């Protein structure tokens, strides 16, 4: 570990670096990572790589805050302290967290879920019908990015005419245009309430807080869910025999989808801040210190998962942390599973041959594990 | 009752002086109800007269640049922004005094001359390249570069990084075909962005090897890294954008007042007074917001703690009860107690750099050119926080 820098993104440019985390779990499940030139804020942090300790942190939001602690003015849930800590749901603590979380969940109505599902079915079929068998194409740009972006446009109530602002955002100007458009959409919901999540929250927060919420959702669909779809396809391509088994029996799909989420772990790390002295993994943490947990590593901890380094679509049980755990548990878990189920039903219905014909290209990040391009041939 | 000061259509053609004449006459201090265009869906007190504007600016305890009442955060634009309290212009005492003094300590005589020497050579070179009589866009070709270079020099940005940085940090952007600007943001997607990474590496370098520039002084509560990034951005919006806009706006005013143009260029002793009239007339930063920290009466209106107050220096600067012939450009105007650079504890820290940029630019321009024709209608930045020209196509002879 002394020679390993978990903040050096050159180590994450080719996928989540599982080999480094095998060393981390073996050598020191919890340890103090000194800051390097690559470390946000030039400040060290406790790094947590094993499942039991990761789960312990996630399950104690009072000790391990998503806002701040000690003398630290602001924190949040990435390693860089952010002044928007305390102002968006995933960087909030009780009592305001419980209130806003319930308001957000009140927007995920059965009719909204049906609206998303109906659209998803129609679109997945259209896209898969358009595939030319045997002809290489970039599955990320043409399919994996498209479906969940449309899902979040429905949840947020973005009209077809205006969806390009969102696509274009996935340059500083692109970001400013997304921001400006989001503020216009939010004011529009205030003027004319609608039956969607943004309206629910806007009409219950400042516009700035509503933007943070908008972007949280936009990112969850446009990036995290896209990453699970692309990585699920890559995993199945790398395991053709399981692809065949799953194609032969879609009743296997729910268990397979949990294994895709464990395997891909698209959101592989989270930061918290200690609010008081506490011990974790037998080490003493002081109020104010940063704690980073690595669900991407926890999800391959062999203390918890048998043959943890193997993809197995029949895996049971499968208590993965890919959607988090505790009071901030992912509010979109069933929507993500829905996206994966519909896509793989439709894809595996038509194709039982998936070949990746160029090396996968990955996003360079230790906060997201994602594939930027994945050229495949489907037969 | 039919005017919406938050509808940017009213600002799309320049600052709407006619609307603010109405505002000063009918109600110097006015509760503006929220419309579809109003940030946060929340009303605010609107202040259009000079005296009442100063009552607000001169009382930073009652009219906070951070927040007030029960409001979680406020700041100095109409929209509530979470960077309130984290960037110098949106700080109150006691922190404001300490950071303003610190930033100010970076403005050494040495730095001023460094800026002046570079500005002189650049302005001379650009104006030397002008083909007399040939139309060109003054904003893009001359006015835009100079203050961006000034900021790079204050911040100690290496010359070799400036081409890249200019494209990245440019405060303006196009949206639906109009130019806009924003205040610096630091939301989740901005964390470890390319500009965040660049800025904090630049800061790391100056912590390892302190340099003779303002970013080194400030980087060596003190400003957290997040706050240093917001400060880096602040100088490009607060300093480079406004100064560019005063330059383009000053050229337009001179073009529209050919007799003033002749008087000025035939006696440069008048420059100092001319430059203050340019700032008054153009008022590049025409509005500010504050938040009331207690119940208070202003212009006979009962403001409550937590409520938003917007002052319009752009309107105050043409208040005919303080400026004679307020609606006329007069390069000899004296006295000229304009509010273009603010007033009180937040008075512009860069005012003398702005005056320097305007001085050098106009010495170089007017000594060469006595004829300035605007050959198309000016296009304006769509904003009520910045008054500025997007394009100004001119012929110089
Ligand atoms: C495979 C796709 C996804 C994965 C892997 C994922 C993962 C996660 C994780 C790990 C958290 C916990 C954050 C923490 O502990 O700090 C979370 C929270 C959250 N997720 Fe997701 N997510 C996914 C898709 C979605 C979607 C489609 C939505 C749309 C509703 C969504 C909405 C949210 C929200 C609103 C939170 C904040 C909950 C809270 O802080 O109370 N996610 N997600
Ligand atoms: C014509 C050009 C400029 C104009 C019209 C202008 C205008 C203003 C105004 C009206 C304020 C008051 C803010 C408030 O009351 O809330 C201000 C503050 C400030 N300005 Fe300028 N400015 C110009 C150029 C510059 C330059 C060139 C710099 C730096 C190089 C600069 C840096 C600042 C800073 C740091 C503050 C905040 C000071 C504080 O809060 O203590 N400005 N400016």
């Amino acid at each position: 570990l002394s020679g390993i820098d978990l903040t050096d993104l050159d180590n994450f440019a080719d996928g989540f670096p599982h080999h480094l985390f095998a060393i981390h779990r073996r050598e020191a499940p919890v340890y103090w990572h000194r800051p390097t030139e690559h470390t946000p804020d030039g400040e060290g942090f406790w790094s947590v790589a094993t499942y039991a300790e990761t789960l312990e942190v996630l399950r104690d939001p009072v000790t391990y805050s998503s806002v701040t602690g000690g003398q630290r003015r602001f924190g949040g849930t990435v390693l860089q302290d952010l002044p928007v800590a305390g102002q968006v749901l995933n960087m909030m603590d009780d009592p305001r967290h419980t209130r806003i979380r319930r308001l957000v969940s009140s927007g995920l109505t059965p009719r909204m879920i049906r609206r998303v599902e109906d659209d998803l079915r129609r679109r997945a079929r259209g896209l898969l019908d358009g595939v030319e068998p045997g002809a290489p194409f970039d599955f990320v740009v043409e399919i994996a990015a498209e479906l969940p972006m449309q899902m979040i446009c429905i949840l947020l109530g973005v009209p077809e005419t205006d969806r390009h602002w969102l696509f274009e955002a996935v340059v500083e100007d692109a970001g400013s245009r997304l921001y400006t458009y989001a503020l216009e959409l939010i004011a529009g919901k205030r003027a004319e309430p609608a039956d969607d999540m943004l309206s629910v929250v806007a009409n219950a927060l400042s516009d700035a807080e509503l933007y943070l919420f908008f972007h949280l959702l936009f990112s969850a669909g446009a990036e995290t869910t896209r990453n699970s779809i692309a990585g699920g396809l890559l995993a199945l391509a790398e395991n053709p025999d399981q692809l065949q088994t799953l194609r032969s029996d879609f009743e296997l799909l729910p268990t397979a989808i949990e294994e895709i989420v464990r395997w891909t772990s698209p959101s592989p790390s989270k930061r918290r801040t200690a609010s008081r002295a506490v011990s974790l993994g037998g080490q003493p943490i002081e109020a104010g210190q940063k704690v980073v947990v690595w669900e991407g590593s926890a999800n391959r901890d062999p203390s918890v998962f048998d043959r943890a380094d193997e993809f197995d679509i029949t895996r049971k049980p499968n208590p993965h942390l890919g959607f988090g755990q505790g009071v901030h548990y992912c509010l979109g878990a069933n929507l993500a599973r829905l996206e994966l189920r519909v896509l793989f039903e439709e894809l595996l219905s038509r194709f039982g041959s998936v070949r990746v014909v160029e090396p996968a290209e990955w996003t360079r990040s230790n906060r997201h594990t994602g594939i930027r391009h994945l050229v495949v041939e489907l037969r």
